[PDB]
């Protein structure tokens, strides 16, 4: 429901997904649909890297993208697309079984590669688009 | 479940989130799906040179790979009720920038004279060894 | 306030060229509009009064991309603060700092979803692309 004179563009900030301390939010909703920013692997009561590992930080990844896109109203099940960006092309099969297992059984369109390198030093970083 | 002939076929063959499974693009067998449509768009992963009746590349060359990438686009494309004249953006990546031109004259020529808005760059490395890589989004 | 200009004149999806921005010479445009939304291309930073980089460093490429995405957004219909989601490429990871300054500078007070990753390297060795979808 409306709290008094809604808009075309709505900022989603969790308290349970790395703040967003910056020229950026962690998701914008728009007609709609919820385009959410590129999660690293950072816990939000450390403020750091979850662990050094592919393995930890693919899974903080996973679940900080489920804090975002719960707290904009969508899910999991509602992922249109990601986009999944490594360090190492080398970490990608840990990485896609820990994805696999994000999702269950709801497959997302989806592009990969490996970057030269990510902020922070990150191993990982997925971005995504869901809907309502 | 699925429409056929742009008709519901009972509840559960029209959702808001629909699987696009076309059988002449590679298979999807992993935990993604060749594209999503929702809300009249079609999201489309990132295609590479794969050869469905294979299972393996086309070839070991930058421009064998770019024609089965832009090939298998449009049979995703045309699987989702959409078509190569639709999609609205692209992004390129390659192995190796020197590629950029080669690249660039297939990719143009599968297109013809329809204009995509357009990101390329080249990767550190993409899955399973490819040269290119092509994602898009394309409207019904 | 904009009206149709006869049959033809409007469709599902319009190429959005401004003068402004870098001229789309190859098989792409700078953006397409679609269902209200803008895609945006990738910016790299030439200078259209130039036709060159609008300079060697990441500095003065940096500024030349952040002034391009705006005429293209302006031209569509869209602006800055119509921005929902962007993606920022480096040619080099060490210049996040220099570049995400000059990145906040001209969003101001207004902050899309981002994603950033260096590159191993982008078109005509440019240090900086940003690519956006934008709302009308």
């Amino acid at each position: 429901q409306t709290q008094g004179p809604m808009s075309k563009l709505t900022v989603v900030a969790s308290p349970l997904a790395p703040e967003a301390v910056g020229a950026y939010s962690q998701a914008i909703i728009c007609n709609g649909m919820v385009y959410c920013s590129g999660q690293i692997g950072l816990d939000r009561k450390t403020g750091d890297f979850a662990g050094k590992t592919i393995e930890e930080q693919s899974k903080q990844v996973m679940t900080n993208l489920k804090y975002v896109l719960e707290e904009a109203g969508s899910s999991m099940d509602k992922v249109v697309k990601t986009t999944c960006l490594l360090a190492d092309i080398k970490d990608f099969g840990v990485f896609n079984g820990i994805y696999a297992e994000a999702f269950g059984n709801h497959k997302p369109a989806r592009a990969c590669f490996a970057a030269a390198a990510l902020p922070k030093g990150a191993l990982v970083e997925v971005e995504c688009i869901a809907t309502l």
